[PDB]
């Protein structure tokens, strides 16, 4: 909630309802500096960022020279991943809509731990927890809330974190995902297995319009196995029937 601004709240549970999903809704209008958020709990409760968090990844990764947005290919072992999209030679942009995880994973290791931690607090995430390289952003070390989300992808697309505007530009064109009527939505998902037979999904981003821009992230737990794509999807309705995103 940062400082000068205003709450609200509502109930979306039945677009939860509809993928057998319980979890959260945090809307941030920047013009109104206004929050809508759905289910204040789940929307101040940290969780494993998963692939939510490659989008900082990238951007240590740019900034550190680790890649630059002409050449960040790279190419792939051989190892038959349980996924067919990771098992390929990679680029920044496909790494992203695949969340070909190996990618950032070898992307972060050429960092180093040293130089990881340090980032983690020079952005301030979530409780800047960390394990090992390999998946301090999976195994639950690091955390970060739906509310947190919101406010640090802000911190982001404003660059308060003072990055080199051109690797910025490079994170934004990663995750830009389409442009109708007259907006753009850019978005991130991530998938997460808690137990057993019960998952959890994050979708966080926002949407630039010709004069606002609504900054989101819905987090959500449920049996669906691909719960990034649910999260996605809830999102997207709830965006859709406050006539933010069509």
């Amino acid at each position: 909630f940062l400082p000068g601004t205003n709450v609200e709240y509502e109930d979306y549970s039945t677009f939860f309802d509809k993928f057998s999903a319980s979890g959260g809704f945090v809307l941030f209008n920047s013009n109104r500096k206004k929050y809508t958020i759905y289910n204040r709990k789940e929307s101040t409760s940290r969780f494993a960022p998963a692939s939510t968090y490659k989008v900082f990844s990238a951007l240590l990764a740019l900034e550190s020279g680790i890649i630059t947005k002409n050449d960040s290919h790279m190419t792939w072992d051989g190892t038959q991943y349980p996924y067919k999209e990771w098992n390929q030679d990679q680029d920044l942009f496909s790494a992203m809509s695949s969340s070909t995880t190996w990618y950032f994973q070898k992307l972060d290791r050429q960092i180093g731990e040293d130089h990881l931690r340090h980032y983690l607090k020079s952005i301030h995430y979530g409780n800047e927890d960390f394990s090992v390289p390999a998946d301090y952003w999976l195994d639950g070390s690091l955390q970060i809330s739906p509310l947190e989300q919101v406010n640090i992808l802000k911190k982001f697309y404003d660059n308060e974190f003072d990055f080199k505007q051109s690797n910025i530009e490079t994170v934004k064109d990663s995750i830009r995902l389409e442009e109708s009527n007259g907006r753009v939505l850019s978005g991130k998902t991530g998938t997460s297995v808690i137990n057993g037979e019960l998952h959890a999904g994050w979708f966080i981003g926002y949407v630039e319009t010709a004069d606002n821009t609504f900054f989101f992230a819905v987090h959500i737990q449920g049996e669906k196995r691909a719960a990034g794509s649910s999260a996605a999807e809830i999102a997207l309705s709830i965006l859709d029937k406050k006539g933010i995103y069509p």
